């Protein structure tokens, strides 16, 4: 149902955004921060904390009208974290490499995560422990069974608000997303050193195979993202996520539809 | 089989294929038994659960052929676009996992990992080889018949099909590379004690599966094949136990008609 | 606005230079090393000395005034750039830590940061800091009246990287926002025991054309150059670590280009 | 070795297809494909290694159809290996963690295989050529290895007398040897050496990837007296057993070559 | 002024590495590292100080002809001798094998038809460097960073210390270079051997480096990491590099 991309004044637009990182955010002081990790809880007796649980960004971005088809079609995206020179700060609360050392580095496990559609980002639960107790204010795979462990087709959700689903109970689903692009890279470790990249020459171009970028319904753009750096690890030996925003500029042009 | 044009007509199926790791009790769906060694390689009896399998399922597909004369139609397997589910699930540090240090986060999942799938129109070809020759399996497992020391390198007699799900142990099985005429396999093996699971996801990757002649997997008897298999690594108990953790495969497979000479 | 490239004899230059870490520089002995780093200092109490902060490098090239009075603009069209003194790291007998008895010394290794910029006006900067409460010591400039939002995206903190050693590494990033005149390029590798990878050829050009073939144009008639080159920490007998930073080359091609006014 | 013509006629394509063992030791009956344990001297001046601690290059020489009637003619006729599908087999054979391995920790799993590898491969239409290269010139290597003749404190750098042909399966040290980029204008070689004893061992399986073994001119080995050459090493790691001892670990590797006929002058 | 393409000839080189060896049977290796406890008394001995290696390649006589470098084909000599675990190596652990070559590498080669222009650059600018290397001269703090003093052609085989010198990326329109560098003391030598890969040596004008009084100069530095000694002692191992070079005839004026 996709025709001719529509040429002439004011048929390409661009939109940027910056969207902030949702680590749980444990006090008024630790924006970009979780709570303290609690660890070896029996999968029994598992119920996290909402500030210790990292969770999926995301805002709608209204694009100008159109009259109902032409819509915005999404054509490219530049994409980078904001602010991993941070990371260089070793002299703030973290823990000594040795004796009359430096502080510990940011590092271990990390998720990098973004997504352009024109809907939601479509997204499956899958859980590490089915019987995790999740808290109020997160959006979490309803009535989870064992299967919710490995593959349960019941867990659809669209990422439909932000700071309410835990990026460790949703991925992007790949059996929906038929009007999105989503790119994600999954590092897990203890001393896994964080790796990123900026420059304002890198463009990720959105067109299928047939030329078509995301086609935005109803006018609307939506942005997605995850940016778990790794672990601080406080003087005591604590330790805490690590997240920094990410920066949108995307591309669009106009696209007769049926 | 003479494979002529494409008939000009189109069709997706798609597949979310479990993983076997062994499950050990039901609630440790996706994990295996904690891992238990022989002090020697003449007493190696492994328990069923402990051991993962190979994943494989049929997708049925509906006859083409008014007339069963002259050319046929077979499905062609063209691109597959495949992700491994729920990579995210390892940032949960707080359910059952080791403290890394005292007042530290869960160990995370880490260690040797496999990642591996296949698309046929045949059920996949699997070449036997084993760590240890002598390595009793146990009842349910399908592993190499009379083995010997030769079993442990390259013995041509370990051929099987991947013919039944968790049933070939991921250890004793690999794709054979003098056969899989007729499907297309790819996997990585990463071993060690510390190594780091990286895990891409993407809807923007296609595999096509079109050989040099441009001919894909052709279901012969109207049947598509998918195998896999995805051990992320090693999950660490707080008692210092380890279990195998895997995760589902999804495909989504594009077909096309395709004539053949009968 | 931006038209033809006055193609001609005289029409293309070539400027080279040689950009100096900032690294902190704690006594002239140590210049191109940092003060030793602190730690364990509570969020409410971070107050970094100078010496311990490595900062941006920058330079401003002036560039012939092609304009009496449509004008001509220097456009940056190529860049060659190289890190320099990276075999230095093998000199393990100069105060190293040995890594066990009877051993060779602990290379220089963990956190590091590669990063350079080519622009026709100074490099446009976003503030981010790690502890939006620490205390930056005079002669630093840093996000003025930071707030928890400073952790993460606060579009207060715009700055031009207008001064040589004065803006922390740890507090600014290039701005992906701005810098429409400029094209940067960094890399951040952290961790304790990172190993520093660097590569030396003579036969790797930037393109700094964009889509449309135009390169950034050099306003006022100056060409900028910026860098950070963090390589990692150096670890003394004691057991004390300091930042390490090397000088970076650049070589950039520039073409004449009438433009509109 | 299985030789199949694929087609007849001047468009002639042969594929050879054979499984080459790995050649790491086999210290007795049971262990086929690894090393005997690890033993280091004390030092270079009495470093006797034992013959089954060394693994050795893999080689096999397959002969091909005659292609010349007449020995006579002005032109003759050689097979010209173009293409290789090449992989090791059983790689997830590693994942068995319950067989004789050392805990990782308290009731912990096996430690996996891992440390220094080298997967190597090669192609060609005469015995791949070798130059000697030795850590230590004064080791003492055991009856059965081919090892550099008279070698001298250079050997431990460049010394152009050591040259040889792998004309022996489970002779030539792979510590002792490698291709010798100076010669081998008639095969194709491959190798990548990872050393450290934690390193990872990574290894890739696909029946899609082709390596292509024309030279700039369009001109692959060429089999001299109908004979086409695999040469291969493929020590994946060492295995450490619950004693903490440590074995090299070694795996067939497959090769499927394409060859065709080409005219060349008599 | 380089005018037409004029027919063909290559040249080969096996050029050993220079790691110190610091006696007739640790040929390839340096001394034992040792350590100054301060940057004021830095002292290292000669033996212990890898160097650049260089050598200057004969060619036909011609004759304005010159021999134009287009292609070089090159290869870290002996990689698999690094699979000998059993000579005088520290073991793993108990009844362990012996610890790998490890740490930090640096691989580098240069071809060019003149020798390779360096650049000085110190860790320690109050280094006392030993009779027989040729180092930066009147160094300053400013030696640590960039000082333009420092400039020097790569003219002697087994006197310029890999750890003193770079090659000068202002300089060197008549040579082409590459080299990495990888520090840190677990750092895994990762090498490659293949004679299907070839460096093309040509500008984006189409034209390689032109040799000088007909004379090529190779130039490599291979530190494959550090040996350690049962006793725990640690020495740089270096390896030989090969070089095949394809070179043409061109026409100057
Ligand atoms: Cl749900
Ligand atoms: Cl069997
Ligand atoms: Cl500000
Ligand atoms: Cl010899
Ligand atoms: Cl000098």
């Amino acid at each position: 149902e996709v025709l001719e991309v529509k040429t002439g004044v004011d048929a390409i637009t661009e939109v940027e955004c910056f969207l902030n990182p949702e680590m749980g955010d444990p006090d008024e002081n630790l924006r970009g921060f979780s709570l303290k990790l609690s660890a070896a809880n029996d999968f029994s007796s598992d119920s996290p904390e909402r500030k210790m649980l990292p969770c999926y960004s995301t805002a709608r971005i209204p694009l100008p009208n159109l009259n109902e088809l032409l819509m915005w079609e999404a054509v490219t995206v530049q994409t980078e974290v904001i602010g991993i020179t941070s990371m260089l700060n070793l002299h703030a609360g973290s823990q000594k490499v040795h004796e009359h050392g430096g502080g510990k580095p940011i590092q271990g496990s990390n998720f990098h995560f973004f997504a352009v559609g024109g809907e939601p980002l479509e997204m499956q639960g899958v859980l590490m422990n089915y019987r995790s107790k999740y808290p109020d204010g997160t959006i979490t795979p309803k009535n989870p069974t064992a299967q919710s462990q490995v593959m349960n087709t019941d867990h659809k959700a669209y990422l439909d608000k932000n700071n309410a689903y835990p990026v460790e109970c949703w991925v992007p689903d790949p059996s929906r997303n038929e009007n999105a692009r989503y790119f994600g890279t999954f590092t897990g470790g203890e001393n896994v050193p964080p790796v990123l990249h900026v420059t304002n020459t890198a463009t990720t171009v959105l067109l299928d195979e047939q030329g078509v970028g995301p086609l935005c319904k109803a006018d609307s753009l939506y942005v997605s993202a995850a940016d778990i750096c790794g672990l601080f690890t406080n003087s005591s030996g604590t330790q805490q996520w690590r997240g920094l925003a990410r920066y949108f500029k995307i591309r669009l042009r106009k696209r007769s539809v049926k």
